[PDB]
């Protein structure tokens, strides 16, 4: 019998809120990274942007304050922690990655707070740009591949 | 004068130990559930994970032996027994809950042994995922809200 304590805390004072999300039960549904349909072996880098579940556009984070606030954005490694989509039935995997800039260069490194700014009376967008490498080796099995990345807007 | 007996017992043989805790005086400090800063009325479900007081990551329970032991985890209802954080100065309360899975579905029911597995030469993590409902009604007073959940790793 090892009984222990867990201090719970919350500082209600002046915070920042994330728009574009829908409450899926008790977990915020931020959006979808829909690469679309594809064949077994694709030569072009498959690329799609996150579509917020609430509006359809990009996640719009706004801060409830007057002065500028510097908030951070961190995305985790997905269900299996290595950013791989898994086929619903078979065990095939599809490696992918999420970048922050339009040219697939600034990668949202696993469990890292990619910095962000937010200004007076405005909603800043959180671009989560997906990208998949060209698979020109083995044709992955037919079906639907999925993953649930947990995006962590933290301060 | 009602004098009575209390039998004390301890079976020293082959037990299981919880890592990630720090001994706060004579009580094991397991960790912190830090939801962060927030405004009076938040529309998004505030959500944070427990951070072990010893390492900063998740509580890592390991057992001492060779056969996989099945240990249980039970969390209580907090200081007031209804999972509410209380403002340090005023009497305002903030209802919350702790779940076991990443999607806020498998709730750690009050005083219930949520089952767990553990194999030899490995440490299993105890995910205590916090979650707070969207308060879009009354703005709670400014300040710090706290609670001390007692996590009970028992066999």
């Amino acid at each position: 019998a090892v009984t222990g304590q867990v201090d719970v805390k919350l500082n209600i004072s002046t915070g920042c809120t994330v728009g574009g999300s829908q409450t899926e039960g008790n977990m915020n549904k931020f959006g979808t990274l829909n690469f679309g349909k594809t064949s077994g072996t694709w030569n072009n880098v498959l690329t799609a942007e996150v579509a917020s579940a609430a509006t359809g556009g990009n996640i719009s984070v706004t801060c409830d304050g007057t002065d500028p606030v510097d908030f951070t954005v961190a995305i985790d490694g997905g269900e299996r922690t290595d950013r791989t989509l898994k086929n619903t039935a078979s065990a095939d995997v599809v490696a992918y990655n999420v970048y922050r800039d339009a040219a697939r260069t600034n990668l949202y490194v696993v469990n890292q707070p990619q910095q962000f700014t937010t200004v007076s009376g405005q909603a800043t967008a959180v671009p989560i740009f997906g990208a998949i490498a060209p698979n020109t080796g083995t044709p992955k099995a037919q079906g639907d591949y999925k993953d649930t990345l947990l995006v962590t807007v933290n301060f």
